[PDB]
């Protein structure tokens, strides 16, 4: 509740930040418009540019693993980006296991609009660049699996944040008191009030002229929770004809429950 | 003409080593020596059952129910909340901030397990360790006694605080060593040694004048304390091949991926 403090905690949380996640939306998007010359991306577009492209940087399903394998990623960068966030690592420790388990999912939606515009996604660490068209093409209920993501990313991409104000944004999620299970709701809303705060002040002087932005992001995280539940309970039907996948023991503990 | 500022950098350092740490060295002593408000003390299964029923220890609650297994996490659980305190007390020293935000990652990596055993002296004397900010007391024959590597991994800690203690340092001597742990341009991997190195050259002038004023009886405490990195390297490494024997050895250490995600360091 203090000005300096509030912009004390955005700076800590944004270097922490930088220092957890390899590929920031800055960098993304500096490859995405292009301009620059060996900052590059391949792109796979099709079949054959895939088989191509493995030489430089079930096709459906080798799509899902390399998927499912930079979301395991991504939850080693979120848990590690959570210990930094001031107080999270005093709480009880069931509940910041709880904390992780309903917040991930809606941080890893969240980073990956970072990666994307309406055109596609940048992959290992922005050298490749896979089309929407691509993904949402592919087979039985892969292809329609693929695609709610960008159709979120599109939506949240136009309040065109940057990497400080996410920083925050990510931590208000994780400290979410009503998350299923919690111990101590007290402390983590706590602690989520001074987040909040942070991040009002981080958008009004970084976007004073994007009128009640504030609530607006808050108003995302709605979308964020709906899209989680489709994405759970379509990833779950996957399961029931698709013995020739397996999920990440991180993710099936995610999951379960 | 810099006498006065190692001695802002001192009062700087000594300043942010208070607002980061729980537990002081100067308040830990007092409860250890018994200088009312006395500690919940275990030293043995049915005190370790009462203090987790009534103090409730954060570290030391159900989430293994092998009891030497729970002390074991619990040490560990702790030493992340450690981490945080360090990496924050880190952002304070002048000039860290302003390194190559990789090689920040790196000395703290790197430095925090040395941090962690030095620090860890100021809660011990020779008969126990003061936990949950100085309201428990665990006993070192409790510890020493954990069964099959348990034991035996409590222990050596234990046999470096007794002898690191006897150097008598306090707090504002603490905080710049700490500093200079921390600033260690021989880290594995460094991008840029050099601003390292200057740094650690200041608070290296800043102990030697802080030692001189704070202990003038005490003659080349400096040197000896400097000495102590290498009983400090030492355990850490040893610590190390002590983890990997436990890992390798003990089916009894599931936890839930995320708990070990957070603890994987
Ligand atoms: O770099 C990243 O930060 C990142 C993050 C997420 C994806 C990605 N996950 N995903 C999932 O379903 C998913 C999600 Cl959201 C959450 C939890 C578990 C899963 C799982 F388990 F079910 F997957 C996607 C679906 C569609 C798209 Cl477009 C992307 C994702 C990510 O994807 C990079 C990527 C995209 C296409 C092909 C790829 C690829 O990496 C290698 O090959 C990056
Ligand atoms: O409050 C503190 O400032 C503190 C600091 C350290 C410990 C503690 N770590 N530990 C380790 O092995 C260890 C060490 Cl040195 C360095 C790096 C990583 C580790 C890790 F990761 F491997 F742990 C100990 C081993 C024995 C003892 Cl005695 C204490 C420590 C500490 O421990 C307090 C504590 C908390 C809960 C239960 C306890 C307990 O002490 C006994 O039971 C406090």
């Amino acid at each position: 509740m203090e000005s300096a403090d509030l912009r004390a905690l955005a700076k800590h949380l944004y270097d922490s930040y930088i220092k957890s996640f390899p590929l920031t939306k800055a960098k993304a998007r500096a490859i995405l418009t292009g301009k620059t010359t060996d900052k590059s991306p391949f792109v796979i577009y099709d079949m054959n540019s895939l088989m191509m492209g493995e030489d430089k940087i079930e096709v459906a399903i080798r799509i899902f693993q390399g998927c499912q394998f930079r979301s395991v990623e991504a939850v080693q960068e979120i848990t590690e980006y959570a210990k930094s966030i001031p107080g999270f690592v005093n709480l009880d420790l069931n509940d910041q296991v709880t904390l992780l388990k309903y917040g991930v999912h809606e941080i890893i939606y969240t980073m990956l609009a970072s990666l994307m515009n309406k055109d596609g996604v940048l992959i290992s660490e922005g050298q490749g660049f896979m089309t929407r068209e691509f993904l949402k093409s592919l087979r039985k209920p892969f292809g329609d699996f693929m695609e709610p993501k960008f159709e979120f990313a599109v939506k949240f991409n136009a309040l065109e944040l940057d990497d400080s104000d996410l920083a925050i944004f990510i931590a208000v999620i994780i400290l979410s008191g009503d998350r299923p299970g919690l111990l101590n709701v007290k402390p983590i809303e706590d602690i989520q009030d001074n987040l909040l705060q942070a991040l009002e002040l981080q958008l009004k002087l970084n976007h004073p002229e994007s009128s009640q932005l504030f609530a607006k992001l808050l108003q995302k995280m709605t979308d964020l929770r709906q899209i989680v539940t489709e994405h759970v309970q379509l990833l779950q039907v996957i399961k029931k004809t698709e013995t020739d996948m397996s999920l990440h023991p991180l993710l099936q503990e995610i999951y379960k429950d």
